[PDB]
């Protein structure tokens, strides 16, 4: 599982360096990051809390 | 050469992140530092 949070964090470094390529836009980077980022959120604690 | 200006565009892209309140700085930075040592690298080339 921590892995699997892990994976999170891995589309983060992946998701910046597709928009920097120019593959994506800041409008839509923001929304997927910030989706990602709420999506760390949901999986953050519950297993050691 | 044809190396650094695709990195210029690369770095370009980065800094505008740093206008939006969202991301974490140390994130951008760190890409930053990437990017810039790619550059450094790619510059000194022609003494070698």
């Amino acid at each position: 599982l921590n892995e699997k949070l892990k994976i999170e964090h891995a589309k983060k470094k992946r998701l910046f360096d597709l928009y920097i390529n120019g593959s994506y836009e800041v409008s839509e980077l923001d929304s997927m990051m910030n989706d990602i980022d709420a999506q760390i959120n949901y999986y953050e604690a519950q297993i050691e809390a």
